[PDB]
């Protein structure tokens, strides 16, 4: 059966690197943490954040957070951002690397609202599949 997951959050917050883990990694059990790395240099991200702003109040269950790649990763050299990662129980529910992979400079508020859904972070309306991973 079901009980009723009460909302606790309702806004977009920012976390530090060392926190990314203790936060996302060490996140709750039945919680969906969706992080989105943005950079004042990359335009795509800027737009991705806009959706995350309204998507935060729409889905309080899913923990949304943003962090800068300023001395956070090594490998990351170029042609990587935007980058989005979905963590549920300390794993990678869904990752998105590349402007295109993240929808594109022409990404709509609905398009992205689905990506996170198809993964299991949220429940969008956009046409979805029976269940490749979620089930």
């Amino acid at each position: 059966g079901s009980s009723g997951s009460s909302g606790k959050f309702g806004e977009l917050r920012e976390i530090s690197g060392n926190q990314y883990v203790n936060e996302v990694t060490n996140a709750e059990k039945d919680l969906w943490v969706v992080i989105h790395l943005y950079r004042s240099s990359v335009p795509m991200c800027l737009v991705v954040n806009q959706h995350l702003s309204v998507l935060a109040r729409k889905f309080p269950e899913t923990k949304f957070v943003k962090a800068i790649v300023n001395s956070c990763i090594e490998h990351y050299h170029d042609n990587c951002l935007p980058t989005i990662f979905v963590y549920k129980n300390g794993q990678i529910e869904g990752k998105f690397i590349g402007i295109i992979e993240c929808g594109g400079i022409n990404l709509k508020l609905e398009e992205l609202e689905w990506k996170l859904s198809e993964v299991g972070a949220i429940q969008s309306d956009l046409e979805e599949n029976s269940g490749p991973s979620s089930g």
